């Protein structure tokens, strides 16, 4: 009952018909129509609450009805429904995150502020700093730099935004994350409690924060990882240095390991015009840097108390569907060290019938990959982000659940109305 969004945000007009040139009429239609008369958000709420859905759509954003009638004659989102299948919310890790992330959508949207706020509550439980503070970086508040600071505010910002796509229904029937992703991922299934996927992402990354930063980073590179292997093997002559950290798909992989190497490899690279970039605040987990810490993180995490989960988890540690009651401390190390298998469970993800990807995030990190990891498999599916790099407000949102719609993702867009005062008001008839 908290709404989508408060106050006077844009309005969405979305639009469908059976055909290309139906769907050119039918915005031709509509554009007479408000031309010739009307409420902005009372012809949104219209035409969200009385029209069919059909195959082609396309919808328009804006306030006032100028702004929306002439948006009609260019639409900002315009597709064709294609999905048919399962929904998998995606959790991703480090990369995700921005300057000033979330704090657009905390003032702007209820739902994801109550739910931000019941999340922030868990991880203060175990830290004496603010998760809003440091967020809207208040004065003396920590800087979301720091390894111990950013992964419990990306934890509460994932676990957040999967409550947003809640409010138009749209919903996992599974869950899979990428790295500490996976305590998210946990937390959102209810594979654990809010409390212990908080305290495990506190921990963990206060952890991390007190023994390998400095030691080691990771860094994604857009080769596929045999490649990657052969560039990297004049580094481990002696011991490891570099490893590959992460499968995301088949040009996606990520290396891990000391900073000095990792920044060599990354600048060779770019010189052969490779896309490759070190990720913010990472410190090398997923290679053998993580094994001396084995016994600190097992006593740390012993607390854990998992249980069977709403929906699966699809692990990107060991490749199996789990129900949740297996997240044990054991399970936590081995997801810290273990590379992430994530392009392998986009596979079997596709074969179990799934093709809608939500990836519930800041920025999309996993999108690409999982695309690419599509069409390697000859199957077409949706791969769609939440927010995006400054774009964190209304109408990011908007446009990310046009993107799902206009492809066929069902999403209930009269609840974008709630608290707006809308009513039906006539509109022209679908066909003469």
């Amino acid at each position: 009952r908290p709404a989508l969004f408060s106050g006077d945000p844009l309005v969405p007009w979305i639009v469908s018909a059976k055909s290309a040139g139906g769907l050119e009429a039918q915005r031709a239609r509509l554009g007479r129509h408000v031309s010739g008369r009307l409420g902005a958000t009372d012809l949104g709420y219209s035409l969200a609450a009385t029209r069919a859905a059909f195959e082609h759509r396309a919808v328009v954003l804006g306030t006032t009805t100028e702004q929306l009638r002439t948006g009609l004659e260019a639409p900002d989102v315009a597709g064709v429904s294609s999905v048919s299948g399962k929904t998998v919310f995606v959790f991703p890790g480090q990369g995700s995150q921005w300057a000033g992330m979330a704090v657009e959508l905390l003032d702007s949207s209820p739902v994801f502020a109550a739910r931000f706020a019941e999340v922030a509550s868990a991880v203060e439980a175990h830290v004496d700093w603010s998760v809003e503070s440091v967020v809207r970086g208040a004065d003396g508040t920590p800087s979301l730099d720091r390894i111990e600071i950013l992964q419990p505010v990306l934890f509460t910002v994932m676990v957040s935004l999967a409550a947003v796509w809640q409010s138009v229904g749209v919903v996992p029937d599974a869950v899979v994350g990428h790295s500490q992703g996976e305590i998210a991922a946990a937390a959102v299934s209810g594979a654990l409690s809010l409390g212990d996927a908080a305290q495990v992402v506190v921990l963990r990354s206060q952890l991390f924060a007190d023994e390998l930063v400095g030691k080691g980073a990771v860094a994604s590179v857009s080769l596929p990882a045999a490649e990657v292997e052969a560039r990297i093997a004049r580094f481990n002559g002696d011991a490891e240095v570099l490893s590959i950290a992460g499968n995301n798909g088949p040009r996606s992989v990520t290396v891990a390991g000391q900073v000095a190497a990792l920044e060599e490899l990354v600048a060779e690279l770019e010189a052969e015009g490779v896309r490759a970039k070190v990720i913010g605040s990472t410190v090398a987990s997923h290679c053998a840097q993580v094994d001396p810490l084995h016994e600190r993180i097992l006593d740390l995490l012993s607390f854990v108390e998992p249980r069977e989960g709403s929906v699966p988890l699809y692990s990107t540690v060991n490749g199996e569907v789990l129900s949740g009651a297996e997240l044990d401390a054991s399970y936590w190390f081995e997801n810290c060290r273990r590379p992430v298998s994530f392009e392998p469970v986009v596979r079997a993800l596709i074969a179990d019938g799934f093709d809608v990807f939500v990836e519930s995030s800041a920025h999309p990190v996993l999108t690409y990959g999982i695309s690419e990891t599509s069409d390697d498999v000859g199957v077409e599916v949706l791969a769609q982000g939440t927010l995006r790099r400054q774009e964190g407000g209304p109408r990011r949102v908007l446009t990310s659940f046009a993107e799902a719609w206009t492809r066929g993702v069902a999403l209930d867009w009269t609840a974008v109305f709630a608290g707006r005062g809308a009513k039906a008001v006539d509109l022209p008839t679908y066909a003469f």
